[PDB]
């Protein structure tokens, strides 16, 4: 998942 990795989860 995107909100998975933090380079992601920044904006989940």
């Amino acid at each position: 998942g995107c909100c998975s990795d933090p380079r992601c989860a920044w904006r989940c």
